[PDB]
């Protein structure tokens, strides 16, 4: 689950949305998703979910981004799918290079304390993952 | 997230496992996964997760099965991905016909009250879903 305020870049329209708005209006946007062979493609959001308030932690990535998600959220790392919760400073997560648009790895700056906040999800045709706050994560 | 005691049928070895054991021993098993075109294929478990205790609800399906999962778990239904929590008696979920091995829909008999219990997850190569307790669900 992802907290409200999570930025989801629409690779097709270049537009950046706040996840909750995508959900609230069941908006048919696209997101950047990475194939198992580690890549990145444009994919439509076929499902929307208002998961409700839960506890989210926050991983501040090198570059500036900060992901707020439920400790169980799978994040792509220098290992492959892992749980946000079981991640620490120094660990590298998969991200979308804003320039090239390629998958690379950024170090976590610091892991922020848990908090309450609305949460959401989005399923994505095929690939099954999305790029949120510049970080590749499990859809 | 899925509660301990969840049965995962290994389509390749015909063997039925209890999810937690798969996790505890990082067992490289296979599960039945359905392609977006609604089907069912054999797929290897590439990841394992010990999600920890959470609250799980239980959907008792026609035929006998009973799925215990976190209210946010996506289940394939006569609608497509939905959250276990927001499901009621009469709703139909996608399942694996034990005989033919085809995807079909079974009615929910009753939705059981929430409870505490260890939870787990398994990622599955490609398809991204598994058949648990005879019910198709989101991996
Ligand atoms: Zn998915
Ligand atoms: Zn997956």
């Amino acid at each position: 689950c992802l907290a409200e305020g999570t930025r989801i870049f629409d690779p097709v329209t270049g537009t950046t949305h706040r996840i909750e708005d995508v959900v609230y209006g069941r908006k048919p946007i696209h997101v950047v998703a990475a194939a198992k062979d580690g890549t990145l493609h444009a994919r439509p959001v076929v499902s929307w979910f208002d998961q409700g308030t839960r506890d989210v932690i926050g991983l501040r990535i090198a570059g500036g981004a900060i992901v707020w998600a439920t400790p169980d959220h799978k994040v792509l790392t220098e290992y492959g799918w892992r749980a946000a919760g079981e991640l620490r400073k120094g660990d590298r997560v998969a991200v979308r290079d804003v320039e090239t648009g390629e998958l690379r790895y950024s170090v976590i700056r610091e892991v922020l304390p848990t908090r309450r906040a609305r949460t959401f999800d989005l399923e994505v045709e095929e690939l099954h993952t999305l790029v949120a706050e510049g970080v590749v994560v499990h859809n």
